[PDB]
């Protein structure tokens, strides 16, 4: 019945159960069509909704520790009967906090799950315009910002109706720097965002052509076209990069800012599609300092840093690369701590996933989890998670991608 | 028709087809069944030893620049002649040198797959008694080791008949450090074969008690009982370990083999199955500076080098792990070039393979692969393997895992 998992580390064997609930090797595959949940210009067919939204009202009454099976069973009456003369349902407040808490604890993707308890919801299931949108964003990245004091939030946005009238971010996260391609041939800023910032920029944005400008948001409510909103300057926390020791890394001019935040996500739950939902939570010091700062399609900063530190830049054996990220991986957290910003070095976060992961088979046999994308992306087998045996699956709710928002959208002018 | 990978690093873009002719998401378990080809106590039926076998030796004819169909034929029919009077049939030799190589290419967790075509063959498939594995074995070992300058090399004993007659390596490795479990509690060697040491000793061997304790080569050979042979010191070729800049790094008194050898994995090739094939390379890097030296469960020397070097070995945020790992990852690299043993450093290794990978693609229309396993167990986003999308499948010629000897033998006394 259970798949047994090792741990090699530590030698301690976990029965999962939980996979059954679930819905070449392509594991290494960035965004697979098995994880997204694309568009639709129909209503959810009855025979799959009705269900899925029973199956969820049972979960989230089962997960009580007093039983409230009066209260369960009028609940499961009244969401038939809404499905019966609306076509769909409306899920409560405290349902809809449980669905996002749970389709977090749900990421398998995800390193900070241990905190899957602590989340703000803010509703805005009732908004209707890109304006609307604007507004309800800028309270989240304020909330979630608190001057350093980083805090898990999420927005909800109205969920699908037709799938004719979808609210969407276009953005892949709420703060994120510009792309140019200069004059010269040189790229600036985020090499990465080139095609986005060119978006924007036929949207009426206008470039500011420097290495870190936020980007605006783009928001699409009800269907209708997207509209760009600058995202207002005292919003937009930064953490200027300095190193403990090297003097000169400040003369480097980096910074970053401290909100991380998923814009462009599906939040699937009992039958149920939110195509727009926005989250966050703080920072793990290697995605700035590893992949931000030196992927060679981002940043690429690595050999600067290299020689800077005076290494053989020019002798892979010399491991002057290893010397030089770690540096780099200093400064960040070095400089997030200087400034009170919230942020966890990957060792730490690490454990405290394995934490994690041990309190959920102790709780629901079971954690889904997706190794590749846990392993940091330094250090790897220096981390507890490397020698922890994994099992990957769907479960519901559940945190999906979606088809690229300019792919799949019909311009009304 | 084709599966489309992406290089996240370069943006380049290939066309996998190869995958066609391959036979929850389990890839982070260890040695799973389907990599795993187990024993048996009859011949391979004869309706597929056949199609497999003229498969192979279509494809042997089908890899000639010159094509030779007269020659084709005639091996066809030959095989085929064989197979039907005695139940099975023998590779030449030029195609068992073939199949080494193939089943090489075809290793989805090799990374020095770019070599594939420089090895050494040794025939050893008229062995018959345990004393002349040990012999075979013994000159295995000083051609690869060839004193430093290190060559990679494959023994291929027997062939299964029946399954009740296999030649069989019980040992992971061919060189390979032992584990003791000492009066006072601690462990002294290698931790992570205690087990297999015990072993040794239950079947003759005498326990030396040291920190790095060649264990002896235990042979199965014909289906009988398996011997204890202690490898002759002078074919083992170990490294002292060195720091180019802490002269108190000596003082660890730490060393490692410079041998790397796979000595229990099965050797599948047109329907014909060899138990026993022990292979070599050389090492690359972080094989001994971070799994060896690093790993808990082995040597675990980390906290020792990161307090020597007198870093916050009490704060977790200091990434004094990462400062440790790199200057250990450093000693063996220079400690095997000081003293003219081979050994790749993990970044050079990196971009070997992605050469080769490319190389693959142009040839064959793709690479077998397994991200997990390619990428590096430190720096994983600095090397360009990681930003590399791959597909896992099993083509053939194979080289499979088998099920502990130790678990299905039957002892004659
Ligand atoms: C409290 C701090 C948190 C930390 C430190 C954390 C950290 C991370 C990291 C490092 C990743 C991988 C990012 C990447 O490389 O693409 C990730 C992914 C993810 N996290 Fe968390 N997380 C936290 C909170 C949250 C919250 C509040 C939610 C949702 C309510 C969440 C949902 C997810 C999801 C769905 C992914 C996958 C995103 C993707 O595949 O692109 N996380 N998180
Ligand atoms: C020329 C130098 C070579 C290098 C540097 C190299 C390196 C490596 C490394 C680092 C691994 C992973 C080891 C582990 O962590 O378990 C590996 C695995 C493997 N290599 Fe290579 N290799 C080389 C030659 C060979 C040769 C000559 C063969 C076979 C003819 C080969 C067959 C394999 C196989 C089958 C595995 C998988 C073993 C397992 O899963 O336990 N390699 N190699
Ligand atoms: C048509 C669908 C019928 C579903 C039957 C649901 C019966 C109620 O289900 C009960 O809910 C309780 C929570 O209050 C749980 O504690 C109980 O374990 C569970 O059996
Ligand atoms: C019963 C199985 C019949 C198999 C038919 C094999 C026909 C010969 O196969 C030929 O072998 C040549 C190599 O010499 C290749 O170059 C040719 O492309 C290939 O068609
Ligand atoms: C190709 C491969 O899927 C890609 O490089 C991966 N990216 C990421 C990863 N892991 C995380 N956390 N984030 C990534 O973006 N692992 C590897
Ligand atoms: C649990 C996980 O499968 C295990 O830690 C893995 N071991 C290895 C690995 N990669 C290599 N090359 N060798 C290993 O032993 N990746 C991860």
């Amino acid at each position: 019945q259970y798949v047994r998992i090792k741990n090699w580390g530590s030698g301690e064997i976990l029965h999962d159960t939980l996979h059954h609930k679930a819905t070449s090797c392509l594991g290494s595959i960035m965004n697979p069509k098995s994880l997204t949940r694309g568009p639709r210009d129909k209503p959810t067919p009855l025979e799959e909704l009705l269900p899925h939204a029973i199956e969820f009202i049972n979960q989230y009454y089962g997960s009580f520790k007093e039983a409230k099976i009066e209260e369960h069973l009028a609940r499961l009456e009244a969401v038939t009967k809404e499905i019966e003369t609306t076509g769909t349902y409306q899920l409560t407040l405290d349902e809809l906090i449980f669905a996002t808490k749970m389709a977090w604890r749900n990421a398998p993707r995800c390193i900070g799950r241990i905190q899957w308890s602590n989340l703000q919801v803010f509703d805005a299931r009732n908004c209707s315009t890109a304006q609307e949108m604007f507004q309800h964003i800028c309270r989240h990245i304020l909330y979630a910002t608190n001057n350093g004091n980083i805090r898990s939030a999420i927005t909800v946005f109205p969920q699908r109706s037709d799938g004719k009238h979808d609210f969407r971010l276009w953005n892949s996260q709420l703060i994120r720097y510009a792309g140019y391609q200069m004059p010269d041939g040189t790229i600036r800023g985020d090499a990465a965002t080139l095609e986005f910032t060119q978006l924007c920029i036929d949207l009426g944005w206008k470039p500011r052509y420097g290495r870190f400008d936020v980007l605006p948001l783009v928001l699409q409510a009800d269907g209708q076209d997207p509209e760009v909103f600058e995202i207002p300057p005292d919003l937009v926390l930064e953490v200027t990069m300095e190193h403990p020791k090297y003097e000169w890394f400040q003369e480097l001019g980096l910074k970053w800012y401290a909100l991380p935040a998923v814009a462009n996500m599906l939040l699937e739950v009992g039958g149920l599609e939110f195509p727009a939902c926005p989250f966050n939570g703080w920072y793990m010091g290697t995605e700035i300092g590893v992949r931000d700062f030196c992927d060679t399609q981002r940043y690429n900063i690595l050999e600067e840093v290299g020689r800077r530190m005076g290494l053989e830049t020019h002798t892979l054996a010399s491991l002057w690369k290893d010397r030089a990220v770690t540096e780099i991986n200093v400064a960040v957290l070095h400089s997030f701590q200087k400034q009170n910003v919230t942020i966890m070095d990957h060792h730490t976060a690490s454990e405290s996933f394995m934490k994690h992961m041990q309190n959920e088979y102790r709780a629901r046999g079971g954690c889904p989890a997706d190794w590749i994308a846990l392993v940091p992306p330094v250090s790897g087998s220096i981390t507890p998670v490397f020698h922890q045996e994994m099992l990957n699956y769907v479960l519901s709710p559940f945190y999906y991608y979606q088809i690229e928002p300019w792919k799949t959208h019909i311009w009304q002018n």
